[PDB]
């Protein structure tokens, strides 16, 4: 007693919806740092049966029975997590269920400090997330800053963590978590100074790795499993997993943590995990452990340097001059436009990125940068020699933004109204449909 | 540069878990209460590319772009969701993002009381859920009694809501929000009842009808939406939808609300939706909306009815004797067995069903009942007729847990020794597994 039609027959108005989107998908170019493309294969866990089934409770210890297959996918899935991120069933454990990178976050922290801890995080328009403590002046946009009370550190006006003034607030302030770890930072992490920090006023090290998460699991940047007490990390992104995310936690530097981090994401905060969820976690985690995932993440970098240097010799700005990993903060001062008016601009080119604040800015609204990244692009198969032309199509999109601002006013309300119709414009999204269209697609 | 090899080709070890699941599935009596079966449909969405895409925000106000179409399913189902369970664009809102039935509670409570509010629900034991304000005389379990301050109402030892223990309570304590709406409730919710005790306290009324949302949308059982400032309702369970859940807001009863509910979800709680669970719910809410849903919702209050006729005619106690809705709980006091323990027997006879508390239970360790449900046998197309061989089984199981008992003793460790090896049980387990195993299955 069903309606067993495909979805193109049961919802033909949704599909078509959806095809579109794999249309678009398919003929951009996707710089945005936390996108990626996750294979064939992970989709058809997501779409699994085994999402049918309650699973409250941790493996072996169920509320419900049946769940003798989902165990072993739970189990599969924790034993392949520790190992991709070189670490030992004795040292570390790891909770699969967290369904978001926030969720995981949120529940971490509760663990670790529970209503009213404080904690310390990197600003929001500095390059923090918003789970790390967020808030503006007025109200606390995140949860992180109301549940907890949460101070914000700032990057210097070169872009790189100030290691002193994370010193000089954390000594004054004696927050019991100190998170890093972050969405918008184009360099690697000392893990270690942290630790340095958190022990002189005894906290715990939080490393929030969602946006590299495959570097410290390839052994190509900073390991922060050698001074963490707790990291997490998104399973999509850079890893290429499904939406989902995992807790890491020290059990030899803090034993009774196990307890406080499992209970904080079920019962506290979540119901029955999502299991088909955690069985495409379980099954990108197997190619994460594999060589050629490797190499992919070795690609990143490449392409990541390659765009870089591609971009330095048009004589753009980019923050820290650089990047040691998948991205890279654009500053356009130079030009004399907005991040903002960037992102519409190449929004009108099916090239994808956003907008980002850069150490100047002092307020989050019209920034003056925009974040790129190699991550989604590489999976579609981009080499180093494909770099120059993603840096010829955004330097293009920047002279052509200058333009229409000159001919349209600083207004971002005006701004648009140059976009549509623009004969540069539709010969630049042509030329990218016609080179995104026909790459690699999973 | 990715692996674009099937599930059973690139993980075989994986594929086989799952697909030894999906025959338990099969060749199981599922009367989990809130379990279900989604057709290829709603799976085909899980599974789509849409969930490459970030969607921080809400449709027409997203942070990044390229979010044209994502704004056209969101919208979509919003829409579909809103006149499902009939009710006007200019009175309700809809946000259709939360990730879960537990998320979208802690989420909506939020935004209406903040940190430190002060709430009233029912009690675990007595078939609220945990996110309605659970805690013990030891440890703040859910998040809802540690982020917020709650108390906990019961049920009268005939297991109904004991309504004038509800106003002593409100007056007592003038909470900001009351639940209501059940985890394990048996019977229809008087909600004119509790508005009018909201009333007389300023209170907000909260229904959470994740239970029974089928009944609900096709007009069988009370209607919420005629008093409650707030619906919450899982789309799976009864409504046969993904895993995610809704949060319904009544605009005319309460201005400047959906910006409140708006928020708490994003950017308070979580970060990007799940674009494949919002297609999805899409998906289903289009077919709850049809007449063919309807016939499938009154087959699932029919077989409940009929089950606890057959049940009763069986000389087996109802708690309340009887039902309004999908679900029934045993009363086994009479036959000096545990929920518990018939947990395991009917576990061992690919029966799926759970221990659950009844009114004399002070306890929630060994509780005196079980909970069954119709929803997931009424997809698999099980018709009135088929509640006798169910209800004949289930007598079967308690008969072999009263044999099983007093042959190993009344500790459960003893009693399960006992399972293993039985020939009744061997026997009964052949005919579920034969009746099952051939019925229609999505
Ligand atoms: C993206 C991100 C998150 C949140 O992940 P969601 O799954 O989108 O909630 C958390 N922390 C960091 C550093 C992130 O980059
Ligand atoms: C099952 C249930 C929930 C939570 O649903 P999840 O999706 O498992 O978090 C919330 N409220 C009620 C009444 C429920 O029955």
């Amino acid at each position: 007693m069903f309606n067993n039609e495909p979805l193109e027959q049961i919802d033909k108005e949704l599909h078509d919806i959806l095809a579109d989107e794999e249309k678009r998908q398919r003929e951009t170019i996707n710089l945005i740092a936390s996108e990626n493309l996750t294979n064939g294969a992970v989709r058809e866990c997501l779409g699994n049966r085994v999402s049918n089934k309650y699973s409250e409770g941790y493996p072996k210890k169920r509320y419900y029975g049946g769940n003798d297959f989902i165990d072993k996918i739970e189990e599969l899935c924790q034993k392949r997590a520790l190992e991709a991120f070189n670490v030992s069933d004795e040292e570390w454990g790891v909770n699969v269920q967290p369904l978001s990178g926030s969720a995981a976050n949120v529940q971490a922290l509760y663990a670790l400090v529970g209503v009213k801890g404080k904690i310390m995080g990197m600003h929001l328009c500095s390059g923090g997330h918003l789970t790390h403590g967020f808030f503006d002046e007025k109200k606390k946009v995140s949860i992180t800053s109301d549940m907890f009370e949460s101070k914000l550190y700032k990057c210097n006006s070169q872009g790189y963590v100030d290691l002193d003034a994370v010193r000089e607030m954390a000594l004054s302030f004696k927050p019991k978590v100190i998170i890093c770890g972050y969405t918008s930072y184009p360099r690697d992490i000392d893990y270690q100074q942290f630790r340095q920090i958190c022990d002189e006023v005894n906290a715990y090290l939080f490393a929030d790795i969602s946006h590299i998460s495959s570097f410290v699991a390839c052994n190509i940047l900073n390991n922060p499993f050698l001074h963490a007490d707790v990291v997490t990390t998104t399973t999509h992104k850079i890893l290429r997993g499904p939406r989902s995310a995992l807790i890491f936690f020290n059990k030899k530097r803090n034993p009774g943590i196990e307890q406080k981090i499992n209970s904080a994401v079920f019962p506290s905060f979540q119901g029955g995990p999502h299991n088909n969820k955690i069985a495409a976690v379980a099954c990108q985690l197997k190619e994460v452990h594999s060589p050629a995932f490797k190499e992919y993440t070795q690609q990143v970098l490449l392409n990541s340097k390659a765009l870089a240097k591609a971009l330095i010799s048009k004589q753009i700005d980019l923050v820290t001059n650089g990047t040691d990993n998948h991205l890279i903060v654009v500053d356009l001062r130079k030009f004399s436009i907005t991040g903002s008016k960037l992102q519409e601009t190449c929004n009108a080119i099916n090239v994808s990125l956003n907008k980002n604040t850069i150490p100047s800015d002092v307020d989050c609204v019209s920034p003056s940068g925009v974040r790129i990244g190699t991550p989604a692009m590489t999976t579609r198969g981009a080499k180093e020699k494909d770099m120059e032309f993603i840096a010829d199509v955004l330097a293009r999109a920047i002279k052509i933004t200058v333009d229409l601002q000159e001919q349209y006013g600083k207004k971002l309300v005006d701004f648009k109204k140059g976009l549509p119709g623009n004969a540069q414009l539709q010969q630049l999204k042509q030329e990218v449909v016609t080179w995104a269209g026909a790459l690699p697609f999973p």
